This record gives C-alpha cells, structure tokens and sequence, in this order.
C-alpha cells in the first residue's frame, strides 16, 4: 500500500509565500511549464498569451496534438481573474509517473491580478473534483482524465515542506519515506473540494469550547492553493484571544494579529516556545473515533526575508467561506488524497520545521461522540 516513489521525491518547488509548483509539459514536442499544485480548485489552467509576469506560456499553434474544443471559459475569483479558450493536449510530468496523458486545458488568454510577479509559476493544476471544475462539471479535471487513461491508482499525496520552499507531489501513491509514524484517515465528506469534519479544536490543550458546526460553517477543506489556516470568524476571534494569552511573556501590536505587520527577534533567537501549538480533530473512519493533528508556531509564523534579524507573519486569518486548511496546516504533514477510499491521510511530515524540543504530531483515537453534528448539513 506503500513503497518508494523515487522519481517523484522532491519535484516541488516554490517560492517563500507564493505557491508550490511542479514542472510539466503541454504539447508536441513538449512545452515545458510550471504548474501550481492546487487541491482547491479543478481546472488545468496554464498561460497561453503574453503577460508582464509571464516568462513562458502555451504556444498551442507549435503543438501538432493540440485540438481546439471551440469553447471560451471566464473564471473570476474574489481578487482576480482570468479568461481562456478550452482545448485538449498531451500532458506529462516530467518528475512523475512516467505517463502522458490527453487532458483538458485552459489556454489562458486574458487576466487580471491572477498570475503573481516573481512567482515563476505559468498556470494551475486543479486537484479537486469536476462539481467546481469550470464552465462545470462535463469538462474532466486533470487527475480524472490521467487515472482514467493510464494504470496510475486514483490518489495523490502532498508533501510541502517549508522551510526556497520544497516538497513532493506523490502521483498514484504514499512513499514511505517522506513520514513517520501513522497515517490517520479522515472521510472525505462530499466530493466538491476536499471537505472534511472539524470535530474539536484545542489551542496548547485548552479546548477552544465552542459548538463544532461553528468549526465547519459552511464547510471545511484542505487546499494548497491557500497560504494561511482560515477560520469562521467566531472560530478566528476565539483562536487569536487564546493563542495571545499563551504567548503573553510577549506582547505584540494588534496588527500583528492582524497580518498587517511583521514581529523580529535577533537572527537564531527567535523563541518558539512562549508560543502555543494548535491542535485540529478530525473525525475518523471508525464511528465515534477521531484523530488529532497538531502543527507548530514554526508553522503559523512565516518567515519573510536588516539581515541580522528573524522576521515573520502571522498566517492565521478570517475567513467567510468556512474553515480552509492551507499551507499552515500542510506543511507539519504528508497529507494523503485517498480519491479511491473516499479519505485523507495525514501523518508527520519527514521534513517539517520544528526545534529541537517540539515536532509536529498526528495522535488518535480519541472518543468523540455525536460527530455528524458537527457538520453544517
Ligand atoms: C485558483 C485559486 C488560486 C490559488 C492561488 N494560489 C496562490 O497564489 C498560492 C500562494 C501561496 C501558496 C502557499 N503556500 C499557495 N497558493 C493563486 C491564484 C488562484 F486563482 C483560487 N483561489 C482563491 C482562494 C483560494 C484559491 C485556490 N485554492 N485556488
């Protein structure tokens, strides 16, 4: 059920703050591009006209197995947007499962505040499900199209590891290597985004004590397209006031609290400890089971780059569309997208930033009791 997925170690690369990408070609003969590596959306979008921001794009009048599907696409999101015209290609990953597959893409023609200055990637790979996928649901997302044509089995794993940034994109497995520990499975609840249950929330062992809808109103996902741990805005009021009070030998501007402003400590002594860990509980996959994940202030500070001083962000911040488990979460975990047994697997990363006296935990069972309750049904 696992192994060694030599070729596919360590195939991520990104910048502090701006996404995990992987290298793939589209066309023939193949137009090599970066990809970002994204589990909270559903289309295979890659740049496809000149943009300031853009180094390289898709030149599909090069590609002799490029067949135009005749159609355009408008995608706008909350800050940004972007413009294409659907088609189909060869795809492959060069660091991957050896496989090239015909897939969907968006030639991306048009856009605005979508593609990042310096972010060196050229377009997006959507990992979610068809039912967000855009126009909607008849165009087939990548990893369907790949699972469906290729021997690959329908799952993925996510390894981000941080602290310039690196990880691995596991395609049709779970490499051994890259955790320790178990692996504990949570359901996926309905096959959209990776939604999962919230089942309790603990800030250094002290229960944040609030009714668990409130932690998954209106829905909780996981998605490496998002930076930061966003919580409901009761949840966020709740979390910031105990994480303060735990870290009280220190205190910090509001804006801090905020993300607006950066906290430094003298370069190497940065004091992890006043600060607290964070636990999330997920329900399991026995009735009245649940397992817990518990990530770091090394995950929850990030590092932004006066040479002789630490400086950071706080990357936990409010949302309105409910819980989504971003970057922060991932990265103390090797985060497994079990499509074929409907779950996720989180375990302890081999390559989370932690020091020498805390690491980052994935613990279970536990008995929650009364957990579809906790679903915003
Ligand atoms: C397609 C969409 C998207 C993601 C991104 N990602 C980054 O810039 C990004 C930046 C940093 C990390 C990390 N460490 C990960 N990602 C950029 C554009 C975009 F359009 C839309 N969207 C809105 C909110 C969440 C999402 C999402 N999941 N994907």
């Amino acid at each position: 059920t696992t192994g060694s997925f030599v070729e596919m170690v360590d195939n991520l690369r990104g910048k502090s703050g701006q996404g995990y990408y992987v290298e793939m070609t589209v066309g023939s003969p193949p137009q090599t591009l970066n990809i970002l590596v994204d589990t909270g959306s559903s289309n295979f979008a890659v740049g496809a006209a000149p943009h300031p921001f853009l180094h390289r794009y898709y030149q599909r009048q090069l590609s002799s197995t490029y067949r135009d599907l005749r159609k355009g696409v408008y995608v706008p999101y909350t800050q940004g947007k972007w413009e294409g015209e659907l088609g189909t290609d060869l795809v492959s990953i060069p660091h991957g499962p050896n496989v090239t597959v015909r897939a969907n893409i968006a030639a991306i023609t048009e856009s605005d505040k979508f593609f990042i200055n310096g972010s060196n990637w050229e377009g997006i790979l959507g990992l979610a499900y068809a039912e967000i996928a855009r126009p909607d649901d008849s165009l087939e997302p990548f990893f369907d199209s790949l699972v469906k044509q290729t021997h690959v089995p329908n799952l993925f794993s996510l390894q981000l590891c941080g602290a310039s940034v690196g990880g691995s994109m596991i395609i049709g497995g779970i490499d051994h290597s890259l955790y320790t520990g178990s692996l504990w499975y949570t359901p996926i609840r309905r096959e959209w985004y990776y939604e999962v249950i919230i089942v309790r929330v603990e800030i250094n062992g002290q229960d944040l004590k609030m009714d668990c809808k409130e932690y998954n109103y209106d829905k909780s996902i996981v998605d490496s397209g998002t930076t930061n741990l966003r919580l409901p805005k009761k949840v966020f009021e709740a979390a910031v006031k105990s994480i303060k009070a735990a870290s009280s030998t220190e205190k910090f501007p509001d804006g801090f609290w905020l993300g607006e402003q950066l906290v430094c400590w003298q370069a190497g002594t940065t004091p992890w400890n006043i600060f607290p860990v964070i636990s999330l509980y997920l329900m399991g996959e026995v009735t009245n089971q649940s397992f817990r994940i518990t990530i770091l202030p090394q995950q929850y500070l990030r590092p932004v780059e006066t040479s002789q001083d630490d400086c950071y962000k706080f990357a936990i911040s409010q949302s309105s569309t409910g819980t989504v488990m971003g970057a922060v979460i991932m990265e103390g975990f090797y985060v497994v997208f079990d499509r074929a047994r409907k779950r996720i697997g989180f375990a302890v990363s081999a390559c989370h930033v932690h020091d020498e006296f805390r690491t980052a935990a994935v613990e279970g069972p536990f008995v929650t009791l009364d957990m579809e309750d906790c679903g915003y049904n």
